[PDB]
């Protein structure tokens, strides 16, 4: 999914490797696959050397965990606020264009109590998500961020972003942004 | 993904807590999500066990096999040699199900894919060099005659496999598919997507 | 052969007087008698109505050629040229049954009946020279991917055809399967028998 | 059918080119294909003629006479009662051994007013035959001759016997039968 090249490393430096060129060709395998871009992940560099070349994977702890999910946020902004005291990395995450019937949207905000019983009306089925996303507001840096059920966070392909992190900045400047990527970046749900 | 009530399980006598009616329950609330049924995957009680309660984890064709005609996939359902006890008896058929969006990667081809020619003319359909990424192939099993396909890892490990109501015979450790033994419901569901045999042309 | 009531003719708008529930009766009438289904035979509207009321009338390779798949036999299920009038309009697929007693000169190769080698491989298993006796040989089209099978002519004019439930297209002449347009019925009645892949042993 | 070697011919003078050697190669090759022996089918010589290198065949006359049906005899006796003035021939006749269980038997005679009842009772549809076969008594030659469903007659596979005609008897000599058929014509239903 990274396209060819290098060796694509995650660094407090940056990502080695990675050009929003290679950007552009690994996103139109994704797309020509069937695979559409749901938001940004941001987390911390080992974290983010795992999922890339490891894949997402839940945890065999907790699984009961009513609001259990990997989450992710439509702008970079939010995501962004996620890296590390020492710098991390944003990663762009791409869900099969199928799944999009199982992304619910709520205004209410998740992970708080009055949201368990509407969510669930939404999802059809009690908490915590299987197959679905749910969508609702509660960012800060923006509103807006996504939870996916884990057995559909296993099944997203993630790639590198090539919005930068920067070790002075631990928000986000739009500035640094790519606007190749800026187009590339449009939502479904 | 299983559906509702009990704990499933593989026996040498069967599949614990599963029925056709719990099929079309998770079929039917895997199609609601997007997915489709494209093949079984035949295997001995423990890949079956962990499979379906862990998932696909994973050369030039290295790829996951399964196949659409039960009959093809019911002859790996077995131990092929005698495990650590010493024994050999039945497994299990496990049905695979694929997102109904990465279909455009799936291609047939009529030649085996050990035919010297194979290799290209799968790259060819694939659309770049092997191995097999999110694609598929389906072609006809050398000396058989009947279609395998092959998924390539990528693919592979992003399905929703859960169990198949066709029982395999512990009476009859080997043996072939009594067809009568699929049940009707379960047949009624299996109907395969139709796969490109020319090459991929751009989505809109 | 054909059921209970109304007389059945074939339309470019669909066959008249035939529905699932319909065809179920027929299928089990014929099973009761002796009857397996190996497959579906795609043709116009005029070859469908007599085949159907008139039987399979009749080189190495002269057959009458079915598909297990409805997919492919979907792909013939029309007029290929203009006919009198000019017109290209759909057809007809249909369902053949041969005697289960039969089965038994009924192969399987990998081949493609085009092969070189397919001659000599398919006369192997048959058990004596070409044409195709009372016997019947499946193997990959070429250049798809999908099996064909071919009846000995003395083998199809001794079979038993009826309308299939599904439906071709009018809207859609040349158009592919839509798989879900196939009646859950029909798909659950339509498992196939195991060719068989080594020569012929025998019998008791 | 016929095996391989010459042509055969009907002829007062005989089945041209058809020995018991021929007859025991051509069974062989349909009992390999599952086809099964029922009776005997006496006939005159162009009507053999034409079943043999034709097919059996209907009419597209009387479609709805309740006893409509192919007669057949287990012995050749009964069947030989059949042929032209001037000299017929025999022939065996083949069914897949799936469509015996289509084969009844009945006491009361065919083809008389008070058999119509039993027999539908027995073939399970009102008459006449379908894909069914239906034996009752009343030959004379001997008793039992069978009655076949035009749909069934029709797709039996017919070949010559071996016994043999004689301008002199038009009952049949014992001595005639050779008795390598005599094995060969044992009977399922
Ligand atoms: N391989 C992994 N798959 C998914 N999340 C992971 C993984 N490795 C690191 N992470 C991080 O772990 C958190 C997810 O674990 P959990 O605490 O169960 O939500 C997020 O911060 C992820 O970025
Ligand atoms: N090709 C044919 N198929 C069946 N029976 C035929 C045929 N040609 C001659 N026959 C004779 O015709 C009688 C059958 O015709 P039907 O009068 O309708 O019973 C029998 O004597 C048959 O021997
Ligand atoms: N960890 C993240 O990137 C993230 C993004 C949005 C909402 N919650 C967490
Ligand atoms: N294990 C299997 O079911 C199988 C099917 C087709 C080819 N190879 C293996
Ligand atoms: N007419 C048909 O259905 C057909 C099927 C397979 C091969 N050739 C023709
Ligand atoms: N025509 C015949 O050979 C025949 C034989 C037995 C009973 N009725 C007719």
């Amino acid at each position: 999914f990274l396209g060819d090249g290098g060796d694509v490393s995650f660094s407090t430096r940056g990502t080695q490797n990675w050009t929003v060129e290679r950007l552009l060709q690994a996103h139109r395998q994704l797309e020509e696959r069937g695979y559409v871009f749901v938001g940004y992940h941001g987390t911390f560099l080992e974290a983010a050397q795992s999922i890339v070349f490891g894949g997402v994977r839940a945890r065999s702890q907790d699984l009961d965990a009513i609001w259990r999910g990997f989450y992710i946020a439509g702008d970079p902004a939010l995501a962004y606020g996620y890296a590390q005291i020492r710098n991390g990395a944003l990663l762009r995450v791409y869900v099969p264009r199928s799944s999009l019937p199982g992304f619910y949207r709520t205004s209410l905000t998740l992970a708080a109590p009055e949201a368990a019983g509407e969510v669930e009306r939404l999802i059809g089925h009690p908490l915590p998500l299987r197959l679905d996303a749910i969508t609702g507001p509660e960012e800060e840096g923006g509103r807006l961020e996504t939870i996916l059920g884990w057995p559909l966070a296993e099944r997203t392909v993630v790639i590198p972003s090539a919005i930068p992190t920067d070790p002075r900045n631990v928000d986000l400047d739009p500035s640094s942004i790519p606007d190749k990527e800026q187009a590339i970046s449009a939502l479904p749900d």
